């Protein structure tokens, strides 16, 4: 489907979850973008004002799209593929408890997956892939994309 047709991509953090330290949200999101810039020609920059390609939002329940959140558990996050407006945006359910670690729901791991969607990836049927639709914590310090994830993204970029 749709892909970004340019190499310099911007993101903006709309608002911050109270679940985490501000600096930890910034770093988790930055690291998640880095996972994908590692394996593509894309470059990501955080902007603090204006219209970004990818808007990162924390919200609960109904939040202005057709995809209301469902309280704690179930749907953790969702995102929209490349395009104008809502295209590229990544939304995280504030009814989850976001963390830097194995507790609650890990923001970095979830963001890697969601940014995958923001870049145009769909779901994998392979449980080993970060793009598998089910959340399962893995050690974030040693995290690596699966072969399936790399094949997927390199079918779109580079
Ligand atoms: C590892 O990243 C994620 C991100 C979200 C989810 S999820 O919310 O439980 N499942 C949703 C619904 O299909 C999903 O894939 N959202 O992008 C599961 C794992
Ligand atoms: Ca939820
Ligand atoms: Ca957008
Ligand atoms: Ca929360
Ligand atoms: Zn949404
Ligand atoms: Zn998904």
């Amino acid at each position: 489907g749709p892909v970004w047709r340019k190499h310099y991509i911007t993101y903006r953090i709309n608002n911050y979850t109270p679940d985490m330290n501000r600096e930890d949200v910034d770093y988790a999101i930055r690291k998640a973008f880095q996972v994908w810039s590692n394996v593509t020609p894309l470059k990501f920059s955080k902007i603090n004002t204006g219209m970004a390609d990818i808007l990162v939002v924390f919200a609960r329940g109904a939040h202005g799209d057709d995809h209301a959140f469902d309280g704690k558990g179930g749907i953790l996050a969702h995102a929209f593929g490349p395009g104008s407006g809502i295209g590229g945006d990544a939304h995280f359910d504030e009814d989850e408890f976001w963390t830097t670690h194995s507790g609650g729901t890990n923001l970095f791991l979830t963001a890697v997956h969601e940014i995958g969607h923001s870049l145009g990836l769909g779901h994998s049927s392979d449980p080993k892939a970060v793009m598998f639709p089910t959340y399962k914590y893995v050690d974030i310090n040693t995290f690596r994309l699966s072969a399936d994830d790399i094949r997927g993204i390199q079918s779109l970029y580079g």
